[PDB]
């Protein structure tokens, strides 16, 4: 008796990541509806374009704070209770939107989500190892069903809480995203004690005695150049919200940029993930960007009267269900990995290409059909399989990806629709090409 061949003790990680994701999802789907439904009743004082950037950065800054909190888990508090506070933490995220409040709500809702996130996500995912021995065979698959349950989550998610805003309301949704994490951190808990190894209880790799003040000074030389970077900026006038997203997004970008520098063997070979590194940052970028930008497509140049406009967001996880089985029976059944990269980043090119064609065969006033987003996540995911199954800068892509959305999505609107599209689109292809070149 297994989970799909798998240690039980899956399931109960396969249902906790589920579960965060679907609470995730569920508030990606809408939380950009929710910020114009804010900015339209004169509640929230900012640009749509800000509203879109607000979403990229927020993605990012979820990203950036799972690349500690392995950190945190191993060396400070232990990978089971980060999975357990961290999804208090967002659980306490979306019911901050559940509660009666508008604008006021925003900033500590996504602190509580970007603190908690960066607790559970990279940690859940470690606990999954632990399932296993080091010699154990079923590793790869394990996880592999582990990352079903993702999308699992992520597919329902926009379903549900998108049914339920149209049905009654954003705080009401919000409050279900708030109840998915809930239902995560039951079966995570009460599951746990059941499956989970007690070592992970605690820090496998505590802080040692004379590791303590140099992590506590460089956390707060970090913490007070930060402030002091925010004072300045204070000072000098620079304080509007996109100010603040810009230095985000600087502190997102120039974290990779510091490890570049930092680093004739080993050279050549860091030298060679950089175009790689560029690769997954740019396809992230555009995978991010359907919650953004193609969420706002969605909304505003779609058919779409007879069902929630959120719902979209599910095609993304879905298509991720539909190939990865297929990609499974492929890669079997060949291209060298940064050859993966740029094809890769090709098919997120052209699902940007393609998603030029309405606005110029149509124009970009009226309506299209829907088929054309499902085209595009089609094709973007088709790239998702090719980079994303192929360390620190690796999950900072992502972070980087949004970082640079957090810039480039404040550029999309009816007017730039069809240019957006199509010179990111090509932009993609052709360093996918460039890539080739190189690979
Ligand atoms: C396996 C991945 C390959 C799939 C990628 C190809 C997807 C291309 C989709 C283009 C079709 C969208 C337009 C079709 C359509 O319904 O037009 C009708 C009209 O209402 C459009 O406004
Ligand atoms: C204002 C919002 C309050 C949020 C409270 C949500 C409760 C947090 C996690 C629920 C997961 C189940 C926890 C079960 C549990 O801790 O058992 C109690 C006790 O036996 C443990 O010492
Ligand atoms: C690893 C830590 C990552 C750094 C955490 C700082 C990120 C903090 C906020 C993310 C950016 C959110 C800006 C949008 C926002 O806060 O909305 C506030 C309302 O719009 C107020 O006008
Ligand atoms: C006010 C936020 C409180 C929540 C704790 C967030 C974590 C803040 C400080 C933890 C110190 C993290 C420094 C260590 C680190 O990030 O290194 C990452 C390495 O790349 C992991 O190998
Ligand atoms: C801020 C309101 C929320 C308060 C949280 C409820 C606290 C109640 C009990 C604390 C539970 C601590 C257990 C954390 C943990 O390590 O989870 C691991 C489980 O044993 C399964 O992995
Ligand atoms: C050691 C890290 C753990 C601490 C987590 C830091 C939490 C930071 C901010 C959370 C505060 C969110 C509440 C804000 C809020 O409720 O909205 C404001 C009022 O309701 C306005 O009507
Ligand atoms: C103990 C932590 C677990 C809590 C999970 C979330 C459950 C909490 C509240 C559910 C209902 C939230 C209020 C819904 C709401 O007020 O929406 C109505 C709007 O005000 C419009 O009438
Ligand atoms: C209200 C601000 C609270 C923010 C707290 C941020 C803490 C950031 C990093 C924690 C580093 C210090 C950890 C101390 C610790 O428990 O390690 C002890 C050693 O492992 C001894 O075995
Ligand atoms: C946002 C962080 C703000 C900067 C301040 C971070 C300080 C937070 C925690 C440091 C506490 C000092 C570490 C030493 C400590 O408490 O460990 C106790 C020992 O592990 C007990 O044996
Ligand atoms: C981590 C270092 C942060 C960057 C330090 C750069 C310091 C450069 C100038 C500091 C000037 C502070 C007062 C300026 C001020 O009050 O207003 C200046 C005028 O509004 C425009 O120049
Ligand atoms: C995770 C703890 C590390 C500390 C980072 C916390 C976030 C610090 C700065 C980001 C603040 C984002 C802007 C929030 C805001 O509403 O300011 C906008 C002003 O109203 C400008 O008019
Ligand atoms: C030792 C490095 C000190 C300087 C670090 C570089 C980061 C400095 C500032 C972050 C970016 C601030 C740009 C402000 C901005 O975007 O425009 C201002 C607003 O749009 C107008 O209110
Ligand atoms: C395997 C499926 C690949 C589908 C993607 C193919 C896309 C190829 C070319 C799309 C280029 C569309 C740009 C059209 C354009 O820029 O016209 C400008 C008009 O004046 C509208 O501003
Ligand atoms: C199993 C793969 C099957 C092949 C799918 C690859 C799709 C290749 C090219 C799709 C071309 C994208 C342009 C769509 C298009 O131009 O149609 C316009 C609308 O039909 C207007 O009526
Ligand atoms: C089965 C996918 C799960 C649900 C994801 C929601 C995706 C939203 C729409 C996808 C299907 C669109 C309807 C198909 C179609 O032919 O378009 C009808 C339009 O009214 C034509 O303008
Ligand atoms: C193994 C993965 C399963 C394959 C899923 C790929 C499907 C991706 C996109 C489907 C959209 C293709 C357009 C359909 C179409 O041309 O219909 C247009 C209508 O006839 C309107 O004229
Ligand atoms: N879509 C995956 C990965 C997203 C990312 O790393 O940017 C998830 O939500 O787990
Ligand atoms: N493909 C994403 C899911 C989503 O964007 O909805 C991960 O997992």
């Amino acid at each position: 008796k297994t989970f799909f061949g798998q240690p039980l003790g899956l399931s109960t990680l396969f249902m906790t990541e589920m579960w965060e994701r679907f609470s995730y999802y569920g508030m990606r789907a809408i939380l950009l509806y929710y910020m114009w439904f804010l900015i339209s009743t004169g509640d929230l004082h900012i640009t749509r374009a800000t509203a879109a950037s607000i979403m990229a950065i927020y993605a990012s800054m979820v990203y950036l704070s799972g690349t500690i909190g392995g950190f945190v888990a191993d060396r400070i508090i232990g990978a089971r209770p980060a999975v357990f506070w961290g999804g208090v933490l967002i659980m306490l995220g979306h019911i901050v939107l559940a509660l009666p409040f508008g604008a006021s709500a925003l900033f500590g809702s996504i602190i509580l989500i970007i603190i908690g996130t960066g607790f559970l996500k990279p940690n859940v995912s470690t606990l999954v190892g632990t399932l296993y021995d080091e010699h154990d065979r079923r590793r790869d698959a394990g996880f592999s069903i582990f990352v079903f349950g993702i999308n699992l989550g992520a597919f329902i998610a926009p379903l549900i809480v998108g049914a339920a805003q149209e049905a009654a309301g954003y705080h009401v949704a919000f409050s279900l995203a708030a109840i998915g994490m809930f239902i995560g951190l039951l079966v995570y808990y009460f599951g746990g004690k059941k499956t989970l190894d007690p070592h992970y209880l605690r820090p496998t790799d505590p802080l040692a005695p004379e590791e303590v003040k140099p992590l506590l000074v460089k956390v707060s030389l970090a913490v007070a150049g930060f402030i002091a970077i925010i004072v300045v900026m204070n000072l000098v006038g620079w304080n509007s919200l996109p100010a603040y997203i810009n230095l985000l997004t600087i502190v997102a970008i120039a974290i990779p940029v510091f490890y570049f520098a930092w680093m004739s063997t080993e050279h050549l070979r860091v030298v060679s993930y950089i175009p790689l590194f560029i690769a997954a940052v740019l396809f992230w970028a555009i995978e991010e960007q359907g919650s953004v930008v193609l969420a706002t497509f969605a909304a505003e140049r779609v058919d779409s009267s007879w069902f929630p406009v959120s719902w979209f967001q599910s095609l993304n996880p879905l298509f991720i269900m539909l190939y990865t089985p297929f990609f499974a029976w492929l890669w079997t059944a060949q291209p060298s990995s940064p050859t993966k990269f740029a094809v890769g980043l090709m098919f997120a090119g052209l699902s940007f290409l393609l998603m030029a064609i309405p606005g110029a065969l149509y124009g970009t006033s009226g309506k299209v059909s829907p088929l054309w987003l499902v085209g595009s996540w089609a094709l973007v995911i088709l790239g998702e399989m090719l980079i994303s199954p192929v360390m620190s800068m690796w999950f900072l892509s992502s972070s980087v990806g949004s970082a640079l959305n957090a810039q480039l999505v404040t550029l999309y609107n009816a007017k730039s629709e069809v240019a957006y599209f199509s010179y990111f689109g090509l932009g993609s292809v052709v360093l996918g090409i460039v890539l080739v070149f190189l690979s």
